[PDB]
């Protein structure tokens, strides 16, 4: 009686996001999780932001990964300051900070995941 | 700005970690894994953790990655995208059957 979730992703609305964001871990799974995890492969998102600047009441981590280092690059806007992230990278967005990301470069198999940390 | 770029962190279980419990003043999860196209590896070692572990299997397009999860004497064949909970104490491991470049399995230890 293993617990398996395959009805994925779970689309959930997130502030300032044009479309519901694709979640792979949500806070209610498996009796309750201390994180939520959303994101996707970036190869078709180059130049196309998924959201306008937005604020969360929880910390969010951007996790940028690609098969080979350097194959993915995003620009993170953090309270009006721009930061370039190169795969592999993890960036913490403190709760209350206005932020969003723009994909600069991405191969097939490049991902950015946003990990909401449950406080 | 808090950015970590010295990644992955090899830790003994050695697994490549992208989130460790000490990052950013303390995290409630740890996250390890890697892309699967080079793991498609004839064997894999059963092991147990003291915390729950979630397998998160993804590929650029749905269905492009496939693993076998062995959990306490039962074999499970999972197709991307999939998430599977491995309860703390349960003997387990996974084997990659099929994976396009850019497929990942992450093991997420839930504190
Ligand atoms: O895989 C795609 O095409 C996406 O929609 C990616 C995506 C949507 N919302 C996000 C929030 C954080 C990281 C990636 C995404
Ligand atoms: O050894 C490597 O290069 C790996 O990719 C290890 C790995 C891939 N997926 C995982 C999930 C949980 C623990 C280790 C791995
Ligand atoms: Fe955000
Ligand atoms: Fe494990």
């Amino acid at each position: 009686d293993a617990e398996i979730v395959t009805a994925l992703p779970v689309p959930l609305a997130v502030a300032g996001h044009h479309q519901p964001a694709p979640f792979y871990l949500t806070a209610d799974m498996f009796g309750g999780l201390p994180v939520q995890l959303a994101g996707g492969e970036l190869s078709k998102l180059v130049g196309k932001p998924v959201a306008a600047p937005h604020v969360h009441e929880v910390d969010e981590l951007y996790f940028l990964v690609s098969p080979e280092p350097g194959q993915a690059r995003i620009e993170v806007h953090l309270d009006g300051v721009r930061h370039e992230l190169v795969s592999p990278a993890v960036m913490r967005i403190p709760a209350g900070s206005e932020h969003c990301f723009l994909t600069l470069e991405a191969t097939v198999g490049s991902y950015c995941f946003g990990i909401l940390v449950g406080d």
